[PDB]
C-alpha cells in the first residue's frame, strides 16, 4: 500500500508509468528495472554523505591567464556575512575553505555557503577552483559568502527496499485504416551495416495482407553476434513503416516464437529508426506478424596512416578495411584507429567476432591513452552495436570528473538511443556519476524527462533509467524534483490556453494572464521552487506585475519571480520565458556544444563571452528559457529609430545611450568585439551562420548573442552586417576590427585542433535531435585536410563575403518575414 503509493509518485515525477507492460513482447524492461537495483545501491552506500549533501561544484583544469590577469598581488578578498555583519578577508588563490574558515575564527563547525544560493564552497580544493569562484572573477564580481550550518545528511534519506541457416516467416500485415502495391523487406542489421537482406513478393496493398513465407537468409544461426536486429520494413518504391526485433535477447538466448509487432510510420539516418521499442498504439497502427523457430611495409604504412589520421566521416573502402584488418595488431597501438579498425570487422562472421574479442584482451595502449572524448564518443555512436566494443568506450568515460561529465552530459543521454540493450555500461555510468553528484543528477533528471515526454521510440527505455536514478537520489531531491515538476505543469497549462486565446496582444488577453497567475499563487503553487535550469537559485512568488504575454508568433509566457533566498544581495528577479512552438530540444543541443566550445577556448587562454542561456525542454514543441538581463534585440534597436531600411550608426548610438560612463561604453565595445566574433565561429562551424537579426541579441553592457536555434538565393557565412562594423569603427579596416579578426582566426585555428570531438557531436545531434550531405558540411566549414595559414585565410575569407554582402540578406529576411 505505502510501496504501490511510493511508485505512483515516482509515475508522477517520472511522465511514464514503468510497470506498464502493454506495450512488451518480453521482459527486458523489468529485467533492467531489477538489473539496475545493485548499481544503484552501490552508489548510494560509497557516497559521502556530507559532501553530497553539500555538492560542491569543483574543477581540476588550471586557471586561466584571463582570470590571473585580473586578480593583483596574489589575493583574492572574499566577504562573509553572518546575522548583520559582514567583514572582506584576504585569501591566497591555493588556500581551502577549512583554512579560510580558521582564519574567520582566529581574527574574530560551521560551512561557507555562498550568498542567495545552494551553493556550498567546502571539501579538500583550492579556493581558485571552485566554479563559482571562477565565474565572480570572470564578470569581476566580489564573493559573497555567508557563515551558517552544514545541511543534515539525513535529508537525503534512501528508503529501504548450430549450423543451420536463420530464417523468418513473414505471415502478415495489417492496418485498420489505409490501388498500389506493397512488399515486406527483412534485413539482418548491425550498427547501421546490413549483414544480409530478404525481401518477400509483391501483393496488392489491403487492410490485411498474408505472406506465409519462410524468408531464409544466407547468414547462418552461428554467425549471428550479439545487438544484431532483425529490421522489418515496409515499402509500397517509398518507405511507410519499419519495427525491429533483437535476434539475440538480453538472456544470450536466440529469439524463437510468434510475434505481433506494431510499426512506426515515416515522415536519410535518425536514432528512431534504431529502436527495439514497438509502436504504443495499437489502434491505429501498422502491425506484422512473424514466427521464429530455429613487419609492414613502407608504403603499406603510409597507406594505413592516412587511413588512421581521416576524419570519422571519411568513409572507408573494402580495401581500406581489409587493409585496417590484415594489421590489426598493428592497428591497435593507435587509439585514434579503433573506430575504423572496429568497423574493419566483419561481424557476421563468428570466428572473426572472436578474434576481435582476443584482440580487446590486448588493450593495453587503449587503457593507458589520455583521455579522448571525441575517440571515446565515436565508439558510442550508431556504428557500434557491440557491447563489448562499447564498453571501452565508457571505461574511458570513468576517469571524467563531475565537471567534464557535466559538459557532455546531454549528449552522453542522447547516446542511449545507441545502444542495443536497455541495460549497458553507458547506461549503468549516467546512473552512477547522477547519484555520486546532485548537479549532474539534477540534469540528469530534465534529460532523461525531456526525451521520456516526447519520444515515443525511448520513453521506455529512458523511463526505466529515471526510476533508476530517482530510488536513490534521496528523500530531499525527491521532494525538489516534485516541487518542480509541480510549477511547470501548472505553468505549461497557462501557456497552452493563453496561446489559445491577429498577432496583437489584446487587452482581454492581458487581463486574462494576470487573473490565471493569481489564481495559481493563491491555490497550489508552491513558496519555492529549484530553478530547472539552474539548480543552484529557488525561485519564490511570482511577480504578477512584471509578468506579461509577448507580442510574438507563439504568444509566449514572461515570467518573473522573486528568489526565495532572503541572503541574496540584490533584489533582482529570476526571468523565465515558457513558449509553446519552437523545439527546444535542438536549442538544448546547440546551446551545449557552445559551453564546449567555450571550454575549448579556455584551453588556449580565450574567453569569447558567449551568453549560452539555460533551456529546458520539457515536452513536444514546449519548454523554459532563462531571460538574459538588460537585452533586446537588433532587429527592435533597428525598429525603434528606422521603423522598418537599415542605417548603420544605430546600434552603436544604442550602445552609448545604454551606457553612464565612457569607461563603461569601451568595456561594451571590447565586449561586443569578442562576443561577435565568438558567435561568428561557433555559428560557422555549426551551419546556422545565416540568421535574421531578430534572432541576435545584444545587452545593454555589449554582450551580442544569438537565441531560437530550432528549425536550421543569397547566403551569408554569418552575421557580420554594417552596423556591428560600426561600433567596431569601419565602413576600411580599424584596431577594433583587427582584434576582431585577431580573435576570429585564434578561436576559429583553436577549435580545429578539436576537429574530430566536433564532427562527432554534430554528427550525434543530427541523429538524435533534428542526410550524410548535411553532417559533411561540418568538414568543409572546419576546413579538414588544410594547414593552418590556408585555414587562416579561408575564415578571413568568410569575413570579406559578409563585409560584401552588407545589408542584402538581412533586408531579403525581412521581405521573407513580410511574406
Ligand atoms: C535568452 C533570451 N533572453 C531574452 N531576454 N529573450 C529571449 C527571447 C527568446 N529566446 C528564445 C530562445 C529560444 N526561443 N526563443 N525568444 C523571445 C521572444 C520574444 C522576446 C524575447 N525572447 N531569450
Amino acid at each position: 500500500e505505502e510501496s504501490q503509493a511510493f511508485q505512483r509518485q515516482l509515475t508522477a515525477l517520472i511522465g511514464y508509468d514503468v510497470t506498464d507492460v502493454s506495450n512488451v513482447h518480453d521482459d527486458e524492461l523489468e529485467f533492467t528495472r531489477r538489473g539496475l537495483v545493485t548499481p544503484r545501491m552501490a552508489e548510494v552506500a560509497s557516497r559521502d554523505p556530507k559532501l553530497y549533501a553539500m555538492h560542491p561544484w569543483v574543477t581540476s583544469k588550471p586557471l586561466p591567464e584571463y582570470l590571473w590577469k585580473k586578480i593583483a598581488n596574489n589575493c583574492i578578498f572574499i566577504v562573509i556575512h553572518r546575522s548583520t555583519t559582514s567583514q572582506t578577508i584576504k585569501v591566497s588563490p591555493d588556500d581551502t575553505p577549512g583554512a579560510i574558515l580558521q582564519s574567520f575564527f582566529t581574527k574574530m563547525d560551521f560551512v561557507l555557503r555562498v550568498c542567495g544560493r545552494d551553493e556550498y564552497l567546502v571539501g579538500e580544493t583550492p579556493i581558485k577552483n571552485f566554479q563559482w569562484v571562477r565565474h565572480c572573477l570572470k564578470n569581476g564580481e566580489e564573493i559573497h559568502v555567508v557563515l551558517d550550518t552544514p545541511p543534515d545528511p539525513a535529508l537525503d534519506e534512501v528508503r529501504k527496499e548450430c549450423d543451420r541457416k536463420f530464417r523468418v516467416k513473414i505471415r502478415g500485415i495489417d492496418i485498420p485504416v489505409l490501388d498500389l502495391t506493397v512488399f515486406v523487406e527483412a534485413n539482418i542489421q548491425h550498427g547501421q551495416q546490413v549483414l544480409c537482406q530478404r525481401r518477400t513478393s509483391p501483393k496488392p496493398f489491403t487492410e490485411e495482407v498474408l505472406w506465409n513465407v519462410w524468408l531464409e537468409f544466407s547468414i547462418k544461426i552461428k554467425d549471428l553476434p550479439k545487438g544484431a536486429l532483425l529490421n522489418l520494413q515496409i515499402y509500397c518504391v517509398q518507405l511507410l513503416y519499419y519495427v525491429n526485433l533483437l535476434l539475440i535477447d538480453h538472456r544470450f538466448l536466440l529469439r524463437r516464437g510468434e510475434y505481433v509487432l506494431h510499426m512506426w510510420q515515416i515522415s536519410s539516418f535518425n536514432a528512431d529508426k534504431l529502436t527495439s521499442a514497438t509502436n504504443p498504439d495499437k489502434e491505429n497502427s501498422m502491425s506484422i506478424s512473424i514466427l521464429l523457430d530455429n613487419e609492414m611495409p613502407n608504403q603499406l604504412r603510409k597507406q594505413l596512416e592516412a587511413i588512421i589520421a581521416t576524419d570519422p566521416l571519411n568513409p572507408l573502402t573494402a580495401e581500406d578495411k581489409e587493409l585496417l584488418w590484415h594489421f590489426r595488431y598493428e592497428s591497435l597501438k593507435h587509439p585514434k584507429a579503433y573506430p575504423k579498425l572496429f568497423s574493419s570487422v566483419k561481424w557476421g562472421q563468428q570466428e572473426i567476432v572472436a578474434k576481435t574479442y582476443q584482440l580487446l584482451a590486448r588493450r593495453e595502449v587503449w587503457d593507458q591513452s589520455a583521455l579522448d572524448v571525441g575517440l571515446t564518443m565515436q565508439l558510442l555512436d550508431c556504428n557500434f552495436s557491440d557491447e563489448n566494443v562499447r564498453a571501452i568506450a565508457v571505461q574511458k568515460l570513468e576517469s571524467l570528473e563531475d565537471d567534464d561529465v557535466l559538459h557532455y552530459l546531454l549528449q552522453l543521454v542522447q547516446a542511449v538511443k545507441f545502444e542495443p540493450y536497455h541495460d549497458s555500461a553507458l547506461a549503468r555510468f549516467l546512473l552512477k556519476r547522477g547519484l555520486r553528484n546532485k548537479r549532474i543528477g539534477h540534469f540528469l533528471f530534465w534529460f532523461l524527462r525531456s526525451e521520456i515526454a516526447q519520444s515515443r521510440h525511448y520513453q521506455q527505455r529512458f523511463a526505466v533509467i529515471l526510476e533508476a536514478y530517482l530510488r536513490g537520489c534521496g528523500t530531499a531531491m525527491l521532494h525538489d524534483f516534485t516541487q518542480q515538476v509541480q510549477v511547470i505543469e501548472m505553468l505549461q497549462k497557462v501557456t497552452l490556453d493563453i496561446k489559445s486565446l491577429k498577432y496583437d496582444v489584446s487587452s482581454q488577453v492581458i487581463s486574462q494572464l494576470k487573473q490565471k497567475l493569481e489564481n495559481l499563487q493563491n491555490s497550489q503553487l508552491p513558496e519555492s521552487f529549484r530553478v530547472p535550469y539552474d539548480p543552484g537559485l529557488k525561485a519564490g512568488a511570482l511577480a504578477i506585475e512584471k509578468c506579461k504575454v509577448m507580442a510574438s508568433k507563439k504568444k509566449p509566457l514572461w515570467l518573473e519571480f522573486k528568489c526565495a533566498d532572503p541572503t541574496a544581495l540584490s533584489n533582482e528577479t529570476i526571468g523565465i520565458i515558457f513558449k509553446h512552438g519552437d523545439d527546444l530540444r535542438q536549442d538544448m543541443l546547440i546551446l551545449q556544444i557552445l559551453r564546449i566550445m567555450e571550454s575549448i577556448w579556455e584551453t588556449e587562454s580565450l574567453d569569447l563571452c558567449l551568453l549560452p542561456y539555460g533551456c529546458i525542454s520539457t515536452g513536444d514543441k514546449i519548454g523554459m528559457i532563462e531571460i538574459v538581463k538588460d537585452a533586446t534585440t537588433i532587429a527592435k534597436i533597428q525598429q525603434s529609430t528606422v521603423g522598418n531600411a537599415f542605417k548603420d550608426e544605430v546600434l552603436n548610438h544604442w550602445l552609448k545611450e545604454k551606457s553612464p560612463t565612457e569607461e563603461k561604453f569601451q568595456a561594451a565595445v571590447e565586449r561586443f568585439v569578442y562576443s561577435c566574433a565568438g558567435y561568428c565561429v561557433a555559428t560557422f562551424v555549426l551551419g546556422i551562420g545565416d540568421r535574421h537579426n531578430d534572432n541576435i541579441m545584444i545587452t545593454e553592457t555589449g554582450n551580442l548573442f544569438h537565441i531560437d536555434f530550432g528549425h536550421i538565393k543569397e547566403r551569408v557565412p554569418f552575421v557580420l552586417t554594417p552596423d556591428f562594423l560600426f561600433v567596431m569603427g569601419t565602413s576600411k579596416t580599424s584596431p577594433h576590427f583587427q582584434k576582431f579578426q585577431d580573435i576570429c582566426v585564434k578561436a576559429y585555428l583553436a577549435l580545429r585542433h578539436h576537429t574530430n570531438l566536433l564532427i562527432i557531436l554534430f554528427s550525434m545531434m543530427l541523429m538524435t535531435g533534428m542526410s550524410k550531405e548535411d553532417i559533411e558540411y561540418i568538414r568543409d566549414a572546419l576546413t579538414v585536410g588544410k594547414n593552418e595559414e590556408d585555414a587562416k585565410k579561408y575564415f578571413l575569407d568568410q569575413i570579406e563575403v559578409c563585409r560584401d554582402k552588407g545589408w542584402t540578406v538581412q533586408f531579403n529576411w525581412f521581405l521573407h518575414l513580410v511574406l
